[PDB]
């Protein structure tokens, strides 16, 4: 059978653990709205200050599903069992199904605000999957699938930035007024998702998409020693030394001690020199990366209009709070109550340092770039980190290695866009009219994770994620971290020991 | 055909009697509600006094079907014919069908409170059946299927107790403040029924489940003599006696009389020593069984915080009203008008006693534990007793033998959970919103009872359940017990002769 | 390992000629009888312990 | 036989759903003074077999 | 077994490798936080409640079992005898016919 | 769920450091202190009963 | 007969964390590579050949 | 890194966290050959270098 | 081969998890 009155699919959920995979099924309830007027516009975003900045942000009637976090696919139970029992994992495939759609009409007299379904209404559903349109998803954004089931997930509007607003400007004419300012505007890409061929669904229909992943593994292991400790301290080494005269203190030539042998391996790249700047409210800082086709602008003022590079000093000792990750958490706060500091994972391929000896003692080298023999491992993704990030199309690049810990993929799973078909209304001229409706349905994201189990010759017990590192409590108290308040509140995990980062456990012999 | 406007199944009812089975079919009309906010929370239950106590009780949006009583499956006619004509019976299989669902939307302006169906709305329906979630059903609970057909059966919310609230406490910090208090909280199981894969149903769909039962027989027979009377009093026995000197009264050695021969068999276990305690309002008493990981709490105060063991002295002479079962009855009263005392069944494997002779006469032994050769038979389940109880997963246990009379099964038929799919509503931020709907439909529980017929060599007529032991009346009068008042009231059975307990009839020769 | 079950506390009673004793196991559907007199009318459990 | 690594997290007496009422009543002895009364088991603290 | 110890005398103390010799070497064998273990039984008289010291086998008792650590014996020898009982050693070891 | 962490291990080896399952500067094996070391069964996972 | 002899602390940890229950199926023992030495003691040398 | 050494000095907590997990490797954990005089062994290898 | 000068078996150790 088919049609209204027949559920198109059932709920599905839970995860399964096998030696070689974890298939994690999740179903959520979502809701859409008319999302502007069905028309695109564009928006200069109001900036708090307004010292100055803006973004061009063409906005769309579309809204999109963002599946990218670990916390949405894995329960705290399943994340624990994943990070404890397996050395490495990567997703093989993801499958999403939109089904059991209810399109309701919103009838508001100012009081009742009744809701009665309209059959024959429909929703547009489009999975890009070629990445022909600007990517909606970005790491660390809210709009990700909510942690808990049974929580309705409100979709977020789709928009994208056309040419950077600081470049043009103009604004000034005869001021100027520059010619290359306009050359960037004249070509401003403008994307309609209606250009693409896509499905329209009434209540009876469902859709399914899937995907496939080429992505690299994410490794849960810890080093327990720097790569410089490989040596056997019992056996002598030949490498000698010398030294400069320095002093006085006439220089002498002598053998490297059996302990403290030389090391070919080097500290992973990172930049410690930069500092945050000023008022907040934008950008903020450090290491702003921007484009400046000459002169634009240049000017220059004010200094540093461009995108900031947030977590520099990947695989370096943070040395200050400014270099770290702070999640926050569910959107309030609003700080600083909600944020969490992202403490070290105790590898030993992470953190590190490089000291540069002058004649007397040593000094930390702030900025150390790519150099041969650097081996740094990678950021220890927790349960709240994004799974993947979009890898830009460009000719050359580099190791990549995002410092957020996310996997950089060519063609991440394509963003799935949904809007509700405009239902027009008879009117006097102009009067964009239409009809106020909202769609509601069930997305089930079933992703298969290729996974592989550790085996160690270590005698001693390895560290694990205990769940006795959890903390109270739920206002008033009790209600441990992953659990629910007397009120429906979910008591988000405090600190960094909760949320269970990878690379803290097992071992690697290197 | 299928879809709205086509009934998915028909009504079904009535029982059938065969030599080897009684298949009892029952169909009821049920109703659901939004059942909190679709969100779980947790609840410390308000306690009358508040001397002190509480329970943690995480509550769910789900609600569940409880099929466990005899009175729901059997009409008074069919129970009579079952207990009169058959020596023993057990269920082979049960089959349940949810069909003919109507999901209505509740529209309340404060006056009209209109109800209009919403197609495309759906209900979640989940049969655990693995007992992976905490069991909803518990013996003697209301929420059982109602006695009468044609009575709508309102489903009851599903909740379960995480770690016992008296253990932690904390409450006190630095008070203390104890460390093992928190260790119990940090691991508090928290179960979502959305973790599981389960069906979503619109109006057109139905479901079916069934089940299978390994359970032991429940025996309808009576002993008519204690096991100690097996002997032939005509023939002499050899066992002699002796006696202590006692007295004076010089001791002598002599033969057991032909009457009053020795007995190898012993009184079934039970504990008569305990007494109820105080205010009521909790727990109450006797024989509270609780866990106290040390020290918790200890303290100790107040004394006896833990679960009570209600009917001790199973298979012993009650000797007081406190040791007995009192049903009540349909929820009001409220006492003592509604309660009924559960009088003895006149076996003779039941009741009993043990007396311990000292030098002079005899004294009742209050508490007698398991001992070899004890053979006690079992509680004589009436028509209102629960069919089964959940047998805990644990390593060792014992005979089991619940004193409530219910069968203890590994894997009782799995609780069937139903909630209504949250239908979200557009709103300003927060504002859990959704939509007020209720589901209505028909559950048909068809259970097959393996049954077997008695044959006796007794010459004399055996006792039967007459239905002349029924009593008036219905306010004003007449309206015998199983029947309906001039008002729709059903005039519940008075006393214990009504409701027709097993083991009162037939005979067993032992 | 533990000692096998048995009951040593009880004692024989009086005149003989019946029952005699110890550990009389009897049934007493309430009240029968109860009364009670005389005490201990029921079958005796002869070799306890 | 197997050796089982699992924990209970609740005594077997907590199986019940505290939301739903139970029928089992109580009574009590007179004790006291304090004249005895008959009343229902609370939804919390249900009986345990 | 499967009761609240209520004192140190009721517990296991390993020791450890043979010295000590005490009390440096011994270890107390603390509770495992089940909840099928430990427990208690209180017997209400008219007023409040009192712990029942000795509670024997009774129907419906379900106690689980001792939480064997890494130093416990795997098995124990089950005596040849006619009758016995649940068995259930309190040391946690498995009782086998023919270890 | 709870797990056996190995952060419940304790120093130390006379003088110090040398965590529980490990070897002293002397060949001594620094036996596990207390009961959290040696990792008893039934502390972990769960059973719904 | 002990668990500590068959399992390393690593392996006991991985056993108690990852598995709900376990029992031995079978055990196999091999005595091999025997050296029988004679003890020769003059009070000083205590040679072994 | 650890040190400690200092207690209350401190005495730091993350010092001990590195000790509590210290890998300790026994080559007897692995399966390997025992040779008397008569035996020989051979291994080989392969290189991708 | 067999006899003195030939090891009768090798060392063996370690555990495996399936």
């Amino acid at each position: 059978g088919s049609g209204v009155g027949i559920s198109t699919g059932g709920w599905v959920g839970g995860s399964h653990f096998s030696d070689k995979y974890v298939v994690t099924k999740n179903t959520r309830q979502f809701i859409t709205t008319i999302q502007n007027g069905h028309l695109y516009k564009t928006e200069a975003i109001e900036t708090t200050n307004q010292s100055g900045k803006s973004q061009r942000c063409v906005t769309t009637p579309w809204t999109y599903f963002n599946f990218n976090q670990y916390s949405c696919h894995f329960s705290p139970q399943d994340w624990q069992r994943l990070t404890n029992e397996y050395k490495r994992f990567r997703p093989k495939a993801m499958q999403v199904k939109i089904y059991n759609l209810q399109i309701k009409q919103i009838l508001s007299n100012g009081a009742d605000t009744t809701y009665n379904n309209d059959l024959t209404a429909g929703v547009h559903i489009f999975c890009d999957g070629e990445h022909a349109y600007p990517n909606a998803s970005h790491p660390w954004d809210e709009d990700v699938m909510p942690d808990l089931p049974y929580k309705t997930w409100k979709l977020f509007q789709y928009g994208y930035i056309p040419i950077e607003n600081e470049l043009a400007d103009l604004d000034g004419n005869a001021a100027g007024g520059n010619a290359t300012e306009k050359a960037l505007l004249y070509q401003m890409p403008f994307f309609l998702l209606e250009n693409s061929d896509h499905q329209v669904l009434r209540t009876g229909e469902s859709t399914e998409f899937t995907f496939n992943f080429d992505c690299e593994w994410v490794n849960n292991e810890r080093a327990y020693i720097p790569p410089g400790l490989m040596f056997n301290p019992k056996v002598p080494t030949r490498r000698v030394q010398y030294i400069r005269q320095n002093g006085s203190t006439a220089a002498s030539t002598g053998r490297i001690q059996p302990y403290s042998k030389p090391t070919s391996w080097m500290t992973g790249p990172g930049l410690l020199s930069a500092q945050r700047v000023g008022p907040q409210s934008s950008d903020t800082a450090p290491f702003m990366v921007c484009t400046n086709p000459e002169g634009t602008h240049i000017n220059t003022g004010a200094a540093g209009f461009g995108s900031g590079f947030d977590p520099p000093s990947g695989c370096l000792a943070p040395t200050n709070l400014e270099y770290k990750l702070q999640w926050y958490q569910t959107p309030e706060g609003t700080g600083n109550n909600g944020n969490i500091i992202a403490n070290p994972s105790l590898s030993m391929l992470r953190d590190q340092l490089l000291y540069k000896g002058n004649q007397t003692t040593y000094n930390l080298v702030g900025d150390i770039w790519m150099f041969p023999n650097q081996v740094w491992d990678r950021f220890p993704i927790t349960r709240e980190n994004p799974i993947w990030c979009k890898k830009p199309r460009a000719d050359k690049h580099t190791i990549m290695d995002p410092f957020d810990g996310s996997i950089a993929m060519d063609h991440p799973p394509g963003t799935i866009f949904i809007k509700m078909a405009k239902i027009p209304v008879p009117t006097a001229s102009n009067a964009d009219s239409y009809l106020n409706i909202y769609c509601t349905g069930q997305v089930s994201c079933e992703i298969v994770w290729e996974v592989e189990r550790y085996a160690t010759k270590n005698w001693r017990p390895e560290r694990r994620h205990t769940a006795l590192g959890m903390s109270l409590g739920g206002e008033s108290n009790y209600t441990p971290t992953y659990h629910v308040d007397p009120t429906g509140a979910y008591i988000q995990p405090t600190s960094y020991d909760q949320c269970m980062p990878v690379k803290t456990n097992i071992n690697k012999v290197l």
